[PDB]
């Protein structure tokens, strides 16, 4: 097998090559994501859950990512750089993988997202107009600094920090939430990923996981892709759930 | 077919019973719920959405309800005394049924709650110390006025009031959410309704679906169970419930 | 002088016995709170915060406290076990003190509340409707599970499980807030203490403190009282607001 | 006297001149705010609250302003178009003021706010990092969209879409609240308007009332200014607020 090692810093990474060079896996070393990243059998990421995202940006077909956490909380990594080797070992033996579902956004065709689509303010301290239709229906609208689209995965995210609920990996559903909302009462949503959003507004960005953006105006359309992301199993990652979320700052 | 009309006032009920007459329906009218509800084709509900939750406490097998609102939000009801005939008509020719789970407390043996289960402290204004546990492992304990375990549909009710997220109703969950957390950071939780939700707290009552209540201490265990809560279909239950839910008061 | 120490656990008070008489102070015991209290030239608290609200509940006249923090969090308090005795002695030697504003409520007469006076259901898990009056206008009406009239004090006890700001200790307020606001939205309101507040419900409990309660039905009305808490000065209070905020818990 | 009538749109200005003369007052009419409308003994405002902080934002020395709302909630406006000339007369004749303390940062010498000053990230859906001092104590560090140091006037505005709390016009005090905090707990915090407040961030921009900003890097002080707002006298300002806000949207 064949496996790529991207990393932020270049830290661990000597260590890492060699753990691999053991499970008689070749080594390509990686500095910044690429596309090229789909020519592999399995991906080592090297960072937080950023550079995970930041992986997940250049992979259509995604082989399956194993991280070793450098980063803040890791809710997408696997194992830390002191004891990464034993479930390194176990990964690439079983080769056991989870799917979570990633989203599509009208106006960004090639890009797919595994947290969230966000809808902003080209100006910050600026409000937008935000309606948003699920399915056909308008189900609200609401003066706001943007509006989160976010996946299950995404609940721990950018949609966490503007006060929605924390909902568990392998419960598959949109939360929409607004960031800053004008209005005396609001609620997050919470609906089947199978619904199709709209999220229409002037004067707006959109994006995708806090990496890729560009301006819109009139409507968006969002959608669950047929492009997931894929990981190595991880069996403690419900329990490891609510521990992690506790320790988000 | 025979029709029971369950109503908390006797007003609209003489009308209700014609038109039901004229449907070719016999009819039995019913001031309060009983177990003898099990032994018709359907049951219409007038009321609001207690007379309904009052009426499921009384059944294990449910026939269909069809629920005329003359109470405040009326989530679960399916018309209004100005316009109930033409949907009435709809709902028992085509006798279209829509199936939603509801659980059991191992505190209260033969009671079933569609809303929530409550654990709230005994002492009023006194903090219970409570412990969760979700398929055997404990994932928070914080001490709070209560703790709420809601299924998606009681996502509008106590669990809305602590703060919760709105989940349509087509997604099967549970939502976890305490009453006046003591503190710093606390945060809903959405998990998958397969699982085995245990609350543990001394000194406490359990409350289903505000309606029977239980002192207990130790351990409960709440799963879903094999008798849902049977309703004609309402075809417009996902577009209206964004509309009630800002209605709320 | 003379001093009582006051002890909810029997542990500590040996040692801080000793300590106050090589101050030269005569030392009472006491292991509950009494109306004598007021007899004395300071008193030692032993215990957390629940501690400090009891003996006050025995007070009206109120000589200086000293709280020593066997309990959580100890936001009324001026020392832990480990390091007391420096602290001890300059709050004795130098006799400088805050006072902290306490409230009366109508339905209780001769009680007096420093933290907050809650309005509640007399029954577990049922609502009551509550409306609220300041300065003779109704400014509000929610149904909910009680509703919370606090002080600055207070805002970091229920106010602060219910969703309300944290508010310094020097600035004179009530803050206003219902506990499970069954409402669209609904926001804490914060108001001079110089207002008369007024909650009207009927089928209620009205509890102060956490400690002390009673039925009512109808009117309550909650004012500034004449007799405030008294602490010795503690230099560090706004400083340690906002650690001792974030361990609550 | 000589009064300015501000207009962002013209259509109610002639009726407001008109009347402005029959009290024998020299009218002179401004498209927008002017430096200018400090040489004036009155200012009429035709427009929402936005309109009148654009006003302020031209005035060190503030004359008396009245507002004609033509905005959406007006919580800044004494009357509608449909019926302010009893008002009008009121002001003009009885001249009763009310000052409202505005603020100023160091970052943009000679800018004043009545609403809040908020330091915001640079780029949208990009955290900063900010760390808060009050009174020269580092009290909380938190990353986040942006965090927003309001005035009690403020409270209203973007403090309440980021979740604070709805305090009085008469009750002086900061608000100090972030936007979509990434942390598990936080709360408002509310202290005295006495206090120096120091906020520090890197690659962020502070916005004065949604109206002027500035680039700044490292660290901006906002305190209480010698120049405040000054309004005539509205004697429903209390009784209105509650109302007000329900309707914020
Ligand atoms: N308040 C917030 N604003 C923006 N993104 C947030 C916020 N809270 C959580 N996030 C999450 O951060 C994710 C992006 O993570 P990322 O690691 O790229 O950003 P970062 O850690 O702040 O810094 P950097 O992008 O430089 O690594 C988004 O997908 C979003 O879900
Ligand atoms: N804050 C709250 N406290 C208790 N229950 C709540 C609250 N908010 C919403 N509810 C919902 O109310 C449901 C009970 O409905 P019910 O109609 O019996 O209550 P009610 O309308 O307040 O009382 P009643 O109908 O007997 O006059 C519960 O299942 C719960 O989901
Ligand atoms: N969720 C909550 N419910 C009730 N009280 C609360 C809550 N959160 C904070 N408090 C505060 O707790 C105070 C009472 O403190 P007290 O020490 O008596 O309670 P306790 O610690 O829970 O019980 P105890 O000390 O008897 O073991 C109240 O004045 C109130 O301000
Ligand atoms: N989410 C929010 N984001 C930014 N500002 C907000 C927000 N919510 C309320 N505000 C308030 O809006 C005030 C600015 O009012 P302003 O009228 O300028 O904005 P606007 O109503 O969106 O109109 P416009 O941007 O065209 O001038 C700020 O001082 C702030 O207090
Ligand atoms: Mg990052
Ligand atoms: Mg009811
Ligand atoms: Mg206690
Ligand atoms: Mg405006």
């Amino acid at each position: 097998m064949r496996a790529a090692v991207v990393y932020k810093t270049d830290g661990h990474v000597k260590r890492i090559e060699e753990a691999l060079k053991r499970l008689e896996v070749e080594v390509e070393l990686f500095n910044q994501p690429s596309e090229e990243l789909e020519n592999f059998d399995f991906i080592v990421s090297v960072g937080g859950d950023g550079t995970i995202l930041r992986i997940l940006q250049k992979l259509k077909r995604c082989p399956p990512i194993f991280g070793i956490n450098t980063g803040r909380v890791g809710l997408l990594t696997h194992a830390s750089p002191e004891n990464f080797e034993v479930e390194l070992k176990k990964a690439v033996e079983k080769f056991e993988v989870e799917r979570f579902p990633r989203v599509s956004c009208s106006a960004m065709p090639d890009v797919l997202a595994l947290n969230e689509i966000a809808v902003l303010s080209r100006k910050p301290a600026k409000m937008i107009d935000v309606a948003l239709r699920v399915d056909g229906v308008e189900v609200d609208r609401i003066r706001c600094d943007g509006f989160i689209v976010a996946t299950q995965i995404g609940s721990t995210g950018y949609a966490f920090s503007a006060g929605g609920p924390v909902v568990e990996p392998y419960l598959e559903c949109f939360i929409l939430i607004p960031i800053a909302p004008f209005r005396f009462g609001w609620k997050p949503y919470v609906v089947s990923m199978e619904r199709k959003i709209e999220v229409i507004a002037e004067k707006a960005i959109v994006v995708a996981d806090g990496q890729k953006s560009v301006d819109f105006d009139g409507e968006i359309t969002i959608e669950k892709s047929e492009f997931p992301a894929v990981f190595f199993k991880n069996e403690k990652r419900f329990r490891n759930l609510f521990g992690k979320v506790r320790s988000i700052g």
